[PDB]
């Protein structure tokens, strides 16, 4: 199944901490368990520091930046300094300043779709547009430029892709991310690039090719992780529709129930890798000094000991904790943003397209096996 993540690392299939080879034939325990993954990603002595020796990245594309990799790839001190410089953008209480905004995005897309006749693929049509709309306010780029950007993330993104291919879409994005940096006087006041390179990169708290990391990330997390997971959470709602009864009966519980496709669908399905600095026992074993580890997020978030009838789409739980976006230090710092827009998104779609089901079998969708974050490349939906 498509739908279900235990395909990616099989081994865990049979035991909560599971030897295997990486991509470059590295090998790393991979935690399964919730607890152990909690642990994992909380412990002092496994870091995200992708410059010290063995550090295997979850692909190639990504290892091509190893030795100078933006802020998800620091410890401390550069990690608190880095995602300092931003932290305070994303606070709760800031993002829900853009609510309205994200809202009318959203309506705006719907307007648009009201009037087309189906089949659409709702990735393209639907998810993108708003993902990358918001973001793209935020950040303040260039709506003549977003095609490119979004052709390059593609490309960072890609796990099939080469060690060298990844060097050159991260050249090419860096590039043009240097040219903002370089003239930001073409942005808007209200964005957040502008704050960050006339603020802190002009004060000096980081360097030019740290702040092309800062916002080549957020041009990264803040559209295909949220894009895709909208379209999933279509595809759900397209095969179980009366399990979203709740978006018309209990609005109360949107909240809730987005949480519970963010657990279900759980997106970074590679999980999270990370370096021994020392060795420590975890999940009763002794990982040595100097090993990768693999933190296996979309099996830590079915795993049902913490979460009943973890295969099941659920609803009726009471707030369960799912990790996401990750725990620790590097927890996702957008996840503030990405929640509204999900809580926006998803209900408004169901809303004025109820009659959602997929123009064509789960069995032919193309399905992200390709990338290191799922969802789908197309998502033909009729109604
Ligand atoms: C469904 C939506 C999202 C998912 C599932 C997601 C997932 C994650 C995960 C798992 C990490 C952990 C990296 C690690 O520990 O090694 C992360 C980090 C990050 N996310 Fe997201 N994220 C999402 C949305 C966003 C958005 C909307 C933004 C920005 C607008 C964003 C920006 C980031 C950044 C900058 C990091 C780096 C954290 C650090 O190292 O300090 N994410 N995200
Ligand atoms: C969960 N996750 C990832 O592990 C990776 C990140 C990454 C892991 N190692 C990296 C090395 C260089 C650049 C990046 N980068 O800019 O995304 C990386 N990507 C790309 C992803 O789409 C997702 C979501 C994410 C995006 C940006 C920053 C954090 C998370």
């Amino acid at each position: 199944s498509p739908l279900e993540p235990y395909h990616i690392y099989p081994e865990a299939k049979s035991c909560p901490v599971a030897k295997v080879g990486l991509w470059n034939g590295t090998p790393a325990h991979v935690f399964s368990g919730y607890e152990d993954v909690r642990t994992v990603l909380q412990d002092r002595r496994f870091s995200s520091d992708s410059r010290r020796p063995n550090f295997t990245e979850l692909t190639p594309t990504l290892q091509s930046q190893a030795a100078a990799p933006p802020f998800v790839r620091t410890d401390n001190p550069d990690h608190r300094r880095l995602r300092g410089t931003i932290a305070r953008e994303f606070l709760p209480k800031h993002i829900e300043l853009l609510r309205p905004a994200i809202r009318e995005i959203v309506q705006g897309v719907l307007d648009g779709l009201a009037e087309t006749a189906p089949p659409q693929d709702m990735l393209e049509a639907f998810a993108v547009p708003v993902a990358s709309a918001t973001v793209f306010r935020l950040l303040g780029i260039p709506a003549e430029d977003r095609a490119l950007l979004t052709r390059c993330v593609k490309g960072v993104v890609s796990a099939v892709g080469s060690e060298d291919e990844g060097a050159e879409v991260f050249r090419t994005l860096g590039e043009y991310i240097g040219g903002l940096v370089q003239d930001p006087s073409e942005l808007p006041e209200d964005s957040l690039i502008r704050r960050l390179v006339t603020g802190p990169y002009q004060e000096k708290q980081l360097t030019f090719h740290e702040t092309i990391g800062v916002i080549l990330m957020l041009i990264v997390g803040g559209y295909d992780t949220t894009a895709s997971t909208i379209s999933l959470s279509l595809v759900s709602y397209a095969l179980q529709p009366e399990k979203f009864s709740v978006v018309h009966e209990h609005p109360e519980r949107i909240p809730l129930l987005v949480e519970e496709l963010l657990r279900y669908h759980t997106v970074s399905q590679l999980g999270l890798g990370r370096i021994a600095t020392e060795d420590v026992e975890v999940g009763g074993v002794t990982v040595r000094a100097g090993q990768m580890v693999v933190a296996a997020l979309p099996l830590a978030n079915r795993d049902e000991s913490v979460f009943p009838n973890p295969d099941e789409l659920d609803f009726d739980r009471p707030s369960v904790p799912h990790v996401g976006f990750g725990y620790g230090p590097h927890q996702c710092v957008g996840q503030a943003l990405a929640r509204v827009e999900l809580q926006e998104a998803i209900p408004a779609v169901i809303r004025r397209l109820p009659g959602m089901r997929l123009a064509c079998a789960l069995e032919d969708l193309p399905f992200r096996h390709d990338m290191a974050t799922y969802g789908i490349h197309e998502l033909p939906m009729t109604w």
